[PDB]
């Protein structure tokens, strides 16, 4: 199935993924200069005051760390967005080295890693639905450096140990994911699409000016995890980011200058 090997990575996603040369596609380079102000942009409005953390999970690609999305507790609203988008989950994407990493990159520059808070549109009642619309998802993405730590991703990090292979799961309640943000909520937004299989158009990217710092040791920890299942192989869980894809027929819209 699908990876991030030299035999199954993204340049391969389009044979059983076509969708993967289409139109809307994610990530992009943010090209800064390029980027229009639009003053036409509401402020975001992340309140996450009421986030109920359930449970982390590594899926084989990543790992997520889920909420209770049954009710509007975490939810995104403002920005580009009309309406409200329940936080499902969170996950990151990361290197195997400090210098590269992140899906997103910044007139050309990698992040060390970037974190992608998933959020789905209520009007259509399920994330399965969600998914398949244009206007589905909105996506948080915020870009990890390497430097001081970030407290607040300690308790994702301690975790880890639990979650070493493809299929296991821990229990992860009261987590506060407001302790991952940076102070400055300044974005770029732009249409894109799910960054893995099936790479569906679907996602309102809003992408943070700011990236926040994490430590080496933080990040160390991220690579230690692993692709395969216990009893399998072991491959590190290291470089599963998709690199930028062409943006054809789109404008990145920045909410300040
Ligand atoms: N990296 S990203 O933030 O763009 C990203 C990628 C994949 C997904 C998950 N998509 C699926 O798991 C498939 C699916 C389809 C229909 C019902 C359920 C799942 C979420 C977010
Ligand atoms: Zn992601």
């Amino acid at each position: 199935h699908w990876g991030y090997g030299k035999h199954n990575g993204p340049e391969h996603w389009h044979k059983d993924f076509p969708i993967a040369k289409g139109e809307r596609q994610s990530p992009v380079d943010i090209d800064t200069h390029t980027a229009k102000y639009d003053p036409s942009l509401k402020p975001l409005s992340v309140s996450y005051d009421q986030a109920t953390s359930l449970r982390i999970l590594n899926n084989g690609h990543a790992f997520n760390v889920e909420f209770d999305d049954s009710q509007d507790k975490a939810v995104l609203k403002g920005g580009p967005l009309d309406g409200t988008y329940r936080l499902i989950q969170f996950h990151f994407h990361w290197g195997s080295l400090d210098g590269q990493g992140s899906e997103h990159t910044v007139d050309k520059k990698k992040y060390a890693a970037e974190l992608h808070l998933v959020h789905w549109n209520t009007k259509y009642g399920d994330f399965g639905k969600a998914v398949q619309q244009p206007d589905g998802l909105a996506v948080l993405g915020i870009f990890l450096k390497v430097g001081s730590a970030k407290p607040g991703l300690q308790k994702v990090v301690d975790v880890l140990d639990s979650i070493k292979t493809k299929g296991k799961s821990a229990d992860f309640t009261n987590f506060d994911p407001r302790g991952l943000l940076p102070e400055s909520l300044d974005y770029w937004t732009y249409p894109g699409s799910l960054t893995t299989p099936p790479l569906l158009e679907c996602v309102t990217w809003i992408v943070l000016k700011e990236p926040i710092s994490v430590s080496s040791e933080q990040v160390l920890k991220f690579r230690k995890l692993n692709f395969n299942g216990e009893g399998e192989p072991e491959e590190l869980m290291v470089d599963n980011w998709r690199p930028a894809q062409p943006l054809k027929n789109r404008q990145i819209k920045a909410s300040f200058k």
